[PDB]
Protein backbone atom coordinates (compact mmCIF):
# COMPACT_ATOMS: atom_id res chain seq x y z
CA UNK A 1 0.00 0.00 0.00
CA UNK A 2 1.59 3.32 -0.80
CA UNK A 3 3.05 6.08 1.03
CA UNK A 4 0.06 8.45 1.34
CA UNK A 5 0.21 12.53 1.61
CA UNK A 6 -0.72 13.81 5.24
CA UNK A 7 -2.32 16.78 6.35
CA UNK A 8 -4.03 17.88 9.99
CA UNK A 9 -6.87 15.62 11.50
CA UNK A 10 -8.15 18.62 13.28
CA UNK A 11 -6.98 22.58 13.60
CA UNK A 12 -4.58 23.67 16.03
CA UNK A 13 -4.32 26.74 17.90
CA UNK A 14 -1.08 28.16 19.85
CA UNK A 15 -0.26 31.88 21.68
CA UNK A 16 2.94 32.93 21.88
CA UNK A 17 5.56 35.69 21.20
CA UNK A 18 7.54 36.37 18.07
CA UNK A 19 11.42 36.65 19.37
CA UNK A 20 12.52 39.47 17.04
CA UNK A 21 9.06 41.40 17.02
CA UNK A 22 8.01 40.52 20.85
CA UNK A 23 4.48 40.66 19.24
CA UNK A 24 1.97 38.17 20.65
CA UNK A 25 1.03 36.61 17.61
CA UNK A 26 -2.17 33.99 17.45
CA UNK A 27 -1.46 30.68 15.02
CA UNK A 28 -3.82 28.76 13.68
CA UNK A 29 -2.91 24.82 11.73
CA UNK A 30 -5.47 24.10 9.22
CA UNK A 31 -6.09 20.95 7.15
CA UNK A 32 -5.25 21.37 3.66
CA UNK A 33 -6.03 19.77 0.56
CA UNK A 34 -3.97 17.00 -1.75
CA UNK A 35 -0.77 18.90 -3.29
CA UNK A 36 -1.37 21.90 -1.42
CA UNK A 37 1.96 22.26 0.53
CA UNK A 38 2.59 24.64 3.04
CA UNK A 39 1.38 27.99 3.15
CA UNK A 40 1.29 30.33 5.54
CA UNK A 41 -1.51 33.05 5.97
CA UNK A 42 -1.26 36.90 6.98
CA UNK A 43 -4.60 37.27 8.14
CA UNK A 44 -4.64 40.11 10.30
CA UNK A 45 -3.78 42.18 7.05
CA UNK A 46 -7.15 43.15 4.57
CA UNK A 47 -6.93 41.97 2.11
CA UNK A 48 -5.18 37.84 3.56
CA UNK A 49 -1.79 37.47 1.89
CA UNK A 50 -0.71 33.97 1.54
CA UNK A 51 2.73 32.93 1.06
CA UNK A 52 3.83 29.44 0.01
CA UNK A 53 6.51 28.01 2.40
CA UNK A 54 9.03 27.63 -0.90
CA UNK A 55 12.66 28.65 -1.38
CA UNK A 56 11.24 30.88 -4.46
CA UNK A 57 9.37 33.34 -0.99
CA UNK A 58 12.70 33.59 1.07
CA UNK A 59 13.66 37.04 1.12
CA UNK A 60 17.30 38.17 2.52
CA UNK A 61 17.08 38.76 5.90
CA UNK A 62 19.97 37.93 7.82
CA UNK A 63 18.34 36.92 11.71
CA UNK A 64 16.06 33.69 10.06
CA UNK A 65 14.36 32.13 7.29
CA UNK A 66 11.52 34.64 6.37
CA UNK A 67 9.03 34.51 3.46
CA UNK A 68 7.82 37.68 1.90
CA UNK A 69 5.33 38.61 -0.96
CA UNK A 70 5.74 42.64 -1.75
CA UNK A 71 6.70 44.11 1.06
CA UNK A 72 4.64 41.64 3.45
CA UNK A 73 6.92 39.45 5.52
CA UNK A 74 6.50 35.77 7.95
CA UNK A 75 9.64 35.95 10.04
CA UNK A 76 11.21 32.69 11.75
CA UNK A 77 8.84 30.16 9.92
CA UNK A 78 12.04 27.30 10.48
CA UNK A 79 10.93 26.23 13.83
CA UNK A 80 7.47 25.36 12.59
CA UNK A 81 8.59 24.03 9.08
CA UNK A 82 10.97 21.88 11.08
CA UNK A 83 7.97 20.19 13.25
CA UNK A 84 5.82 19.61 10.17
CA UNK A 85 9.07 17.85 8.48
CA UNK A 86 9.26 15.81 11.25
CA UNK A 87 5.81 14.10 11.47
CA UNK A 88 5.80 14.21 7.28
CA UNK A 89 2.98 16.73 6.72
CA UNK A 90 2.81 17.41 2.98
CA UNK A 91 -0.54 19.73 3.40
CA UNK A 92 -1.61 22.49 5.83
CA UNK A 93 -2.73 26.08 5.76
CA UNK A 94 -0.73 28.28 8.56
CA UNK A 95 -2.67 31.26 9.58
CA UNK A 96 -0.72 34.04 11.83
CA UNK A 97 -2.38 37.12 13.39
CA UNK A 98 1.25 39.04 13.11
CA UNK A 99 4.67 39.23 11.03
CA UNK A 100 6.55 36.51 13.25
CA UNK A 101 6.12 32.96 13.59
CA UNK A 102 5.76 32.40 18.05
CA UNK A 103 9.22 30.73 19.44
CA UNK A 104 7.30 29.08 22.25
CA UNK A 105 10.39 27.15 24.11
CA UNK A 106 12.77 27.90 21.17
CA UNK A 107 12.16 24.32 19.81
CA UNK A 108 9.91 22.27 17.71
CA UNK A 109 8.69 20.48 20.52
CA UNK A 110 5.51 22.63 21.60
CA UNK A 111 4.61 22.52 17.64
CA UNK A 112 5.17 19.02 17.58
CA UNK A 113 2.81 18.02 20.85
CA UNK A 114 -0.02 20.06 19.48
CA UNK A 115 -0.15 18.54 16.13
CA UNK A 116 0.31 15.16 17.77
CA UNK A 117 -2.28 16.31 19.83
CA UNK A 118 -5.07 17.02 17.07
CA UNK A 119 -3.37 13.87 15.34
CA UNK A 120 -2.55 13.29 10.86
CA UNK A 121 -4.80 12.52 8.18
CA UNK A 122 -4.03 10.37 5.83
CA UNK A 123 -5.25 11.96 1.90
CA UNK A 124 -5.74 9.85 -1.09
CA UNK A 125 -2.86 10.43 -3.06
CA UNK A 126 0.82 9.42 -3.52
CA UNK A 127 3.64 11.60 -1.08
CA UNK A 128 5.95 12.90 -3.34
CA UNK A 129 9.55 12.96 -2.68
CA UNK A 130 12.77 14.85 -3.93
CA UNK A 131 15.20 12.43 -4.10
CA UNK A 132 19.26 13.52 -4.67
CA UNK A 133 20.81 12.07 -8.11
CA UNK A 134 24.33 14.05 -7.56
CA UNK A 135 26.78 16.06 -5.17
CA UNK A 136 25.40 19.84 -4.88
CA UNK A 137 27.38 21.80 -2.59
CA UNK A 138 28.26 25.73 -1.58
CA UNK A 139 30.82 27.23 -0.08
CA UNK A 140 31.53 30.69 1.13
CA UNK A 141 34.29 31.75 3.09
CA UNK A 142 34.54 28.61 5.60
CA UNK A 143 31.04 27.76 5.43
CA UNK A 144 30.02 24.90 3.68
CA UNK A 145 26.52 23.20 2.56
CA UNK A 146 25.96 19.71 0.86
CA UNK A 147 23.31 17.68 -0.52
CA UNK A 148 25.05 13.42 -1.44
CA UNK A 149 22.68 10.85 -2.30
CA UNK A 150 21.92 8.69 0.36
CA UNK A 151 18.62 5.72 0.37
CA UNK A 152 17.01 7.59 3.25
CA UNK A 153 17.54 10.62 4.99
CA UNK A 154 20.27 11.95 7.03
CA UNK A 155 21.45 15.28 8.57
CA UNK A 156 24.89 15.47 9.39
CA UNK A 157 26.27 18.89 10.99
CA UNK A 158 29.60 20.63 12.13
CA UNK A 159 29.63 24.12 14.18
CA UNK A 160 32.92 25.44 15.90
CA UNK A 161 32.78 28.15 18.29
CA UNK A 162 35.82 29.34 19.92
CA UNK A 163 33.64 29.69 23.30
CA UNK A 164 34.54 28.16 26.42
CA UNK A 165 30.82 26.05 26.54
CA UNK A 166 32.34 23.90 23.53
CA UNK A 167 31.16 20.16 24.82
CA UNK A 168 30.44 17.84 20.73
CA UNK A 169 30.44 20.74 17.96
CA UNK A 170 28.87 17.81 15.76
CA UNK A 171 26.35 15.10 15.18
CA UNK A 172 24.95 12.49 12.72
CA UNK A 173 21.22 11.18 12.52
CA UNK A 174 19.35 8.77 9.77
CA UNK A 175 15.64 9.51 10.73
CA UNK A 176 15.66 5.38 10.32
CA UNK A 177 16.54 4.66 13.84
CA UNK A 178 16.70 8.18 15.74
CA UNK A 179 13.83 9.59 16.45
CA UNK A 180 13.28 13.38 15.31
CA UNK A 181 10.33 13.62 18.25
CA UNK A 182 12.85 12.25 21.15
CA UNK A 183 16.72 13.36 20.27
CA UNK A 184 16.30 16.39 17.92
CA UNK A 185 12.95 18.58 18.23
CA UNK A 186 13.48 19.73 21.47
CA UNK A 187 16.87 21.28 20.75
CA UNK A 188 16.10 25.28 21.96
CA UNK A 189 17.73 27.93 19.67
CA UNK A 190 20.90 29.57 21.31
CA UNK A 191 22.53 33.42 21.82
CA UNK A 192 25.13 35.08 23.19
CA UNK A 193 24.99 37.68 25.76
CA UNK A 194 27.33 40.01 23.95
CA UNK A 195 25.24 39.21 20.38
CA UNK A 196 21.98 39.50 22.27
CA UNK A 197 22.92 43.18 23.76
CA UNK A 198 23.53 44.46 20.10
CA UNK A 199 20.28 42.71 19.09
CA UNK A 200 18.27 44.51 21.53
CA UNK A 201 20.53 47.50 20.79
CA UNK A 202 19.06 47.42 17.40
CA UNK A 203 15.64 46.92 18.58
CA UNK A 204 15.39 43.10 17.20
CA UNK A 205 15.51 40.39 20.01
CA UNK A 206 11.94 41.85 21.59
CA UNK A 207 10.52 38.49 22.64
CA UNK A 208 13.67 36.97 23.85
CA UNK A 209 14.61 35.23 27.28
CA UNK A 210 15.48 32.09 29.23
CA UNK A 211 12.12 30.93 29.11
CA UNK A 212 12.27 30.40 24.52
CA UNK A 213 16.41 30.50 24.56
CA UNK A 214 19.46 29.19 25.90
CA UNK A 215 21.25 32.09 27.05
CA UNK A 216 25.05 32.03 27.05
CA UNK A 217 27.33 34.52 28.96
CA UNK A 218 30.89 34.32 28.54
CA UNK A 219 31.98 31.04 30.00
CA UNK A 220 28.59 29.39 30.90
CA UNK A 221 24.88 28.87 30.32
CA UNK A 222 23.06 31.28 32.36
CA UNK A 223 19.17 29.40 32.04
CA UNK A 224 18.92 27.89 36.04
CA UNK A 225 18.30 24.54 34.28
CA UNK A 226 20.94 23.64 32.27
CA UNK A 227 20.54 22.07 28.85
CA UNK A 228 18.09 19.13 27.63
CA UNK A 229 20.81 17.04 25.38
CA UNK A 230 25.15 17.77 25.89
CA UNK A 231 25.24 18.17 22.34
CA UNK A 232 21.97 20.87 22.40
CA UNK A 233 23.74 23.31 20.06
CA UNK A 234 24.55 21.48 17.08
CA UNK A 235 21.25 19.68 17.54
CA UNK A 236 19.56 22.57 17.43
CA UNK A 237 21.61 23.46 14.15
CA UNK A 238 20.22 20.36 12.83
CA UNK A 239 16.40 21.44 13.68
CA UNK A 240 17.19 24.72 11.64
CA UNK A 241 18.45 22.67 8.84
CA UNK A 242 15.45 20.14 8.45
CA UNK A 243 12.71 22.67 8.67
CA UNK A 244 15.06 25.02 5.73
CA UNK A 245 15.11 21.91 3.61
CA UNK A 246 11.48 21.76 3.78
CA UNK A 247 11.25 24.85 2.05
CA UNK A 248 12.21 22.30 -0.95
CA UNK A 249 8.08 21.61 -0.89
CA UNK A 250 8.35 18.23 -0.89
CA UNK A 251 10.60 15.42 2.05
CA UNK A 252 13.97 14.70 1.25
CA UNK A 253 15.51 11.45 -0.16
CA UNK A 254 19.12 12.07 0.67
CA UNK A 255 21.71 13.23 2.87
CA UNK A 256 22.35 17.24 3.76
CA UNK A 257 25.62 17.73 5.36
CA UNK A 258 26.40 21.62 6.64
CA UNK A 259 29.56 23.22 8.63
CA UNK A 260 29.33 26.30 9.89
CA UNK A 261 26.02 26.65 7.48
CA UNK A 262 23.01 29.13 8.70
CA UNK A 263 19.89 30.52 6.90
CA UNK A 264 21.73 31.85 4.09
CA UNK A 265 23.97 29.57 2.70
CA UNK A 266 21.33 26.95 3.59
CA UNK A 267 18.91 28.89 1.01
CA UNK A 268 21.91 28.95 -1.63
CA UNK A 269 21.71 25.30 -1.37
CA UNK A 270 18.35 24.56 -2.12
CA UNK A 271 18.13 27.26 -4.88
CA UNK A 272 21.46 25.47 -6.77
CA UNK A 273 19.85 21.91 -6.23
CA UNK A 274 16.35 23.19 -7.74
CA UNK A 275 18.30 25.04 -10.68
CA UNK A 276 20.46 21.82 -11.38
CA UNK A 277 17.93 19.46 -12.37
CA UNK A 278 20.32 16.24 -13.38
CA UNK A 279 21.25 16.24 -9.31
CA UNK A 280 17.00 15.66 -8.17
CA UNK A 281 14.37 13.65 -9.58
CA UNK A 282 10.97 13.53 -8.21
CA UNK A 283 9.45 9.98 -6.85
CA UNK A 284 6.44 8.04 -5.05
CA UNK A 285 6.26 4.84 -2.95
CA UNK A 286 3.42 2.26 -4.51
CA UNK A 287 4.86 -0.38 -1.69
CA UNK A 288 5.79 1.35 1.64
CA UNK A 289 7.66 -1.96 2.69
CA UNK A 290 10.32 -1.15 0.10
CA UNK A 291 10.47 2.39 0.50
CA UNK A 292 13.99 3.46 2.21
CA UNK A 293 11.78 5.80 4.72
CA UNK A 294 9.28 4.53 7.01
CA UNK A 295 6.54 7.38 8.96
CA UNK A 296 5.02 6.76 12.36
CA UNK A 297 0.86 5.90 12.72
CA UNK A 298 -0.75 9.22 11.89
C1 LIG B 1 18.73 39.20 29.52
O1 LIG B 1 17.35 38.85 29.66
C2 LIG B 1 16.53 39.34 28.60
C3 LIG B 1 15.11 39.12 29.09
O2 LIG B 1 14.29 39.99 28.33
C4 LIG B 1 16.74 38.66 27.26
C5 LIG B 1 16.75 39.39 26.09
C6 LIG B 1 16.94 38.78 24.87
C7 LIG B 1 17.11 37.40 24.78
C8 LIG B 1 17.33 36.76 23.51
C9 LIG B 1 17.62 36.31 22.43
C10 LIG B 1 18.11 35.75 21.20
C11 LIG B 1 18.45 36.57 20.12
C12 LIG B 1 18.94 36.04 18.95
C13 LIG B 1 19.11 34.67 18.80
C14 LIG B 1 19.68 34.14 17.51
O3 LIG B 1 19.43 34.67 16.43
N1 LIG B 1 20.56 33.13 17.62
C15 LIG B 1 21.35 32.60 16.51
C16 LIG B 1 22.06 31.32 16.94
C17 LIG B 1 21.10 30.14 17.07
C18 LIG B 1 21.14 29.44 15.71
N2 LIG B 1 20.10 29.94 14.82
C19 LIG B 1 18.80 29.72 15.02
O4 LIG B 1 18.35 29.12 16.00
C20 LIG B 1 17.88 30.27 13.95
C21 LIG B 1 17.66 31.78 14.11
C22 LIG B 1 16.66 31.86 15.24
F1 LIG B 1 17.37 31.72 16.44
C23 LIG B 1 15.77 30.66 15.00
N3 LIG B 1 16.53 29.75 14.11
C24 LIG B 1 22.58 29.64 15.19
N4 LIG B 1 23.05 30.81 15.95
C25 LIG B 1 24.25 31.38 15.78
O5 LIG B 1 24.92 31.09 14.78
C26 LIG B 1 24.71 32.39 16.77
C27 LIG B 1 26.13 32.87 16.75
C28 LIG B 1 25.07 33.75 16.24
C29 LIG B 1 18.78 33.84 19.86
C30 LIG B 1 18.28 34.37 21.05
C31 LIG B 1 17.10 36.66 25.95
C32 LIG B 1 16.92 37.28 27.18
ZN1 LIG C 1 16.63 27.91 15.21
Amino acid sequence: SMIKQRTLKNIIRATGVGLHSGEKVYLTLKPAPVDTGIVFSRTDLDPVVEIPARAENVGETTMSTTLVKGDVKVDTVEHLLSAMAGLGIDNAYVELSASEVPIMDGSAGPFVFLIQSAGLQEQEAAKKFIRIKREVSVEEGDKRAVFVPFDGFKVSFEIDFDHPVFRTQQASVDFSSTSFVKEVSRARTFGFMRDIEYLRSQNLALGGSVENAIVVDENRVLNEDGLRYEDEFVKHKILDAIGDLYLLGNSLIGEFRGFKSGHALNNQLLRTLIADKDAWEVVTFEDARTAPISYMRP
